[PDB]
This record gives C-alpha cells, sequence and structure tokens, in this order.
C-alpha cells in the first residue's frame, strides 16, 4: 500500500511544500522553525527561524526562487530560497494564519486566518490588495483554483465558499472585486480544509464530522456528490491524487486513508502508532506525497 521514501523526525509538523523540479520538501512547524528538506539526498539544506510559535502557512512559488509562510505571530513572511532569507514581511490579520498560498502565474499570495479574513496580497506592490469577508469563524483554509479565477476556503462557521476573484484580477493587474458564487452546506462540524481538483469542477473537503466530502459546481448551483465515511476522528486534510481517481485525507485519528474515487478499490487506511496528522501534500508533477504529524513527517508512494 504505502511505500516509504523519507521521513523526518522533528516538532509537530503543520504545513508541507513540495518544490516541482528540486527534491526539496519545506516544512513549517509547531515550533516556529520552517526545515527545507532534500529527500533524494536524506539531509536538511535549511532551516529558518524568525516567526514567533507555530508557522501553518507554507508554499513554494511553483517558477520564482521564494517561498511564503504564514504564522500564529500573524506575519506573512515571504523568502527567496537562493539568498536564504526573508525579503519582507506583511502585516494586517488579527489573528492565526492557518494557510498561505502562492498564485501560480498572478504575483498574488493568499491567505486564510482564525480572524475570519481571506486576504490576497500583491507581493511585486507588497500590499494587501483585497480582504475577502463573510466567513463568521475561523477560516482554517483557503486556496487558488489552479486555472480559473477561483477561491475556495474552509471554516469552522461549518461551511466551504467558493469566492469569483475575476474583478480583482481584472483590478489589480491592469496597467465588486471578489464574489461569493457558492456556499457549500453539507458538514454539520466545523471544516480544517477544501482544495479544488486541477481539471474537473471537483472540490474535496474534510470536517470535525469525520467526513471527506466531494462537491461539483457547474455554471449554477454546487452540490455534494460523495461523502467518504472511516474516520474516527477530525479530518485535518485532503487532497485530490493529481493524476489517478483517488482522494487523500489524513486526522487526528493518526491515519492517512487513501479513498477510491471510482469505488472500484476499498479505503487503504495507514496508521502511526502516538501521531496524530496535521496536513497533507501532493507533489505537483510526481506521484509522490507528504504527510505532517505530532513526530514529523513522512514523505511516500502508493503501490
Amino acid at each position: 500500500g504505502m511505500l516509504t521514501k523519507f521521513e523526518t523526525k522533528s516538532a509537530r509538523v503543520k504545513g508541507l511544500s513540495f518544490h516541482p523540479k528540486r527534491p526539496w520538501i519545506l516544512t513549517s512547524l509547531h515550533n516556529g522553525v520552517i526545515q527545507l528538506w532534500d529527500y533524494r539526498m536524506c539531509t536538511l539544506i535549511d532551516k529558518f527561524d524568525e516567526h514567533d510559535g507555530p508557522v501553518r502557512g507554507i508554499d513554494f512559488h511553483k517558477q520564482q526562487p521564494l517561498f511564503v509562510s504564514g504564522g500564529d505571530d500573524y506575519k506573512i513572511k515571504v523568502w527567496n530560497y537562493k539568498l536564504r532569507r526573508c525579503l519582507f514581511t506583511l502585516l494586517g490579520h488579527l489573528d492565526y494564519i492557518r494557510t498561505t498560498f502562492f498564485h501560480h502565474e498572478y504575483p498574488w499570495i493568499l491567505s486564510a486566518s482564525d480572524d475570519q479574513t481571506i486576504r490576497v496580497w500583491n507581493w511585486q506592490s507588497r500590499t494587501c490588495v483585497c480582504v475577502l469577508t463573510g466567513h463568521n469563524h475561523y477560516v482554517m483554509c483557503a486556496q487558488f483554483h489552479p486555472t480559473e479565477d477561483l477561491v475556495v476556503s474552509a471554516s469552522l462557521d461549518q461551511t466551504v465558499r467558493v469566492w469569483d476573484i475575476s474583478g480583482l484580477r481584472k483590478k489589480n493587474l491592469s496597467p465588486t472585486d471578489a464574489v461569493v458564487k457558492h456556499v457549500l452546506e453539507g458538514h454539520d462540524r466545523g471544516v480544517n480544509w477544501a482544495a479544488f481538483h486541477p481539471t474537473m469542477p471537483l472540490i474535496v473537503s474534510g470536517a470535525d464530522d469525520r467526513q471527506v466530502k466531494i462537491w461539483r459546481m457547474n455554471e449554477s448551483k454546487a452540490w455534494e456528490v460523495d461523502t467518504c465515511r472511516g474516520h474516527y476522528n477530525n479530518v485535518s486534510c485532503a487532497v485530490f491524487h493529481p493524476r489517478q481517481e483517488l482522494i487523500l485525507s489524513n486526522s487526528e485519528d493518526k491515519s492517512i486513508r487513501v479513498w477510491d474515487m471510482s469505488k472500484r478499490t476499498g479505503v487503504q487506511t495507514f496508521r502511526r502508532d502516538h501521531d496524530r496528522f496535521w496536513v497533507l501534500a501532493a507533489h505537483p508533477n510526481l506521484n509522490l506525497f507528504a504527510a505532517g504529524h505530532d513526530g514529523g513527517m513522512i514523505v511516500f508512494k502508493l503501490e
């Protein structure tokens, strides 16, 4: 089932990010440390210790020599991994930052916070260019769509939201800005994570109801199309397998679960003795995955 490639022992891992080309993964830790690992040479390349308290937000830029971090200190830091330093800090959030991601093309950062806001930042102007309001509890996750001007967010308010930011794109990149397109209701507890499918109009979410839910959107509406049961504690994270009909989830129940979207195979469950899982990453072009837990990180393949 699970082919372990690389493991770290560390403070609890809260964030993960695979480099698209280098055999590198970032881990952002509960102790405020960001580790840069080479999983082919089995070495710690570098350590970045500038935050105070947990760092949950971490993302490599897919094309620029940058990564972005978001901390419980309410700071977003933009880093250059060649220069090995923090270029600048973005302030504005009023509570813990849950996620930070770079846009794949636009000069943007997307952040989600316990302050109930989603923020878009322009990293060229080094400014906040949009505050997305509407959630009425912690925003646990916000992600950019890979090819459309959409955002998906997950909140402890029990909703997943889909936002149209095409207005913000036209305003901000030119030489309302953000509209809520869908409010996805169905989880009956706080939602910890939501993500877009790379190609289909699908969303996956994981919640404190111990459910992994799959949603479909069309031109008019969005609706729940499946619910995966088996986790016996809060679902921390869920990702679409980028290139196979699979979903990967992990949980405070100390398990990774692999779901068959085709439903041909039953769910595969991978357990740790003592470690809650907090985060899951998929490599953007390899059949390679990473999970963050109480005792460190595991990088693995499926067989």
